[PDB]
């Protein structure tokens, strides 16, 4: 053993044991002699092999274990997993990808990936496998449009910062990797969304309100997201923070909120209560942006939006 179908049902058949001493240490020993194998097989100091491992990981559900048991394993056996799982995720038969095809069938796997955040000793390994799921377009449109998707923004407000700071990688993917997808969820659940995304720009973690900040303009400048642009650049209480942030103590907080305070003014259809928000502080803005991050410069397209939005301000 040797061969795809007997690696799996030793690896299978080891992993029952460990979900029960002393007899386990003799099957995290035979849990590791399988994994190596797998890597192995998939590589090899033989491509049919590798297509029987694929259809033997599929059958035995093993994929699906190795995930629900995944604290069961060792540190470098975790991450034996997650290679192993990252290969057969990608794995090719014409224009078919059976793992997702797979994965659409055995949706659990995802729910106890993205669940695997609130697991210390397992959350990075989770979030790694999960960020290769969702790559592909179905596997990211159950993770998004599941109801734990909201999970996110409590997994970004962790004070485990690095946790949290993957969680947002993935958070963030899921957003932007996949346009459609991502635009009709944000028109469809703009409300609770972006109640939710406001309190992410309160952060208590710097890393999460800056990088939200930033996330949230270039969803600003996407098409695919203009309805949802138009919708947010037309409320007062959007704006009245965006301008808040401009004059925050930090420097690239200052800088990332500008980007999406620029998507405001170039609005052309301005509401009343955005165009008199903007009328009432005209000539504090127009002196504002006049020695806004002038230091900067060389960014050049930014000097120019300077120069863009000070013309703006004075035209309204």
């Amino acid at each position: 053993a040797m061969a795809p179908a007997d690696i799996v049902k030793n690896l299978k058949d080891n992993m029952t044991i460990l979900e029960k001493d002393k007899k386990a240490e003799k099957a995290s020993e035979e849990v590791s002699k399988s994994l190596l194998s797998m890597k192995e097989i998939l590589y090899g100091t033989q491509t049919e092999a590798v297509a029987q491992l694929a259809q033997e990981l599929y059958n035995s559900g093993l994929l699906s274990t190795l995930v629900a048991d995944l604290q069961l394993i060792d540190f470098e056996g975790k991450k034996d997993v997650a290679q192993i799982f990252n290969d057969i995720l990608r794995r090719q038969i014409g224009t078919r990808t059976p793992t997702v095809e797979y994965l659409c069938t055995q949706q659990n796997i995802l729910f106890m990936l993205l669940k695997g955040y609130e697991s210390p000793d397992i959350a990075l390994n989770c979030g790694i496998m999960l960020r290769e799921c969702i790559r592909h377009e179905p596997l990211a449109k159950i993770t998004l449009c599941s109801e734990q998707f909201y999970d996110f923004f409590r997994y970004v407000e962790m004070s485990t910062f690095d946790i949290a700071s993957d969680a947002f990688a993935t958070f963030k993917d899921l957003l932007t990797r996949h346009k459609v997808l991502s635009a009709e969820f944000l028109e469809q659940h703009y409300d609770r969304f972006f109640s939710e995304y406001e309190k992410l720009l309160h952060s208590e973690n710097y890393v999460t309100k800056r990088q939200s900040l930033k996330l949230l303009g270039e969803l600003l400048l996407d098409r695919h997201n203009f309805t949802i642009m138009t919708k947010y650049i037309s409320k007062p209480e959007n704006l009245k923070l965006m301008m808040n942030l401009l004059r925050d103590k930090s420097r690239n907080i200052q800088f990332e909120a500008f980007h999406v305070f620029k998507v405001f003014v170039a609005n052309p259809n301005k509401t009343p209560p955005i165009l008199d928000i903007l009328l009432k502080n005209q000539t504090k803005l127009i002196e504002f942006l006049s020695k806004f991050q002038n230091d900067r410069a060389e960014d050049e397209q930014f000097s120019d939006e300077k120069t863009y939005l000070i013309k703006q301000i004075r035209d309204l």
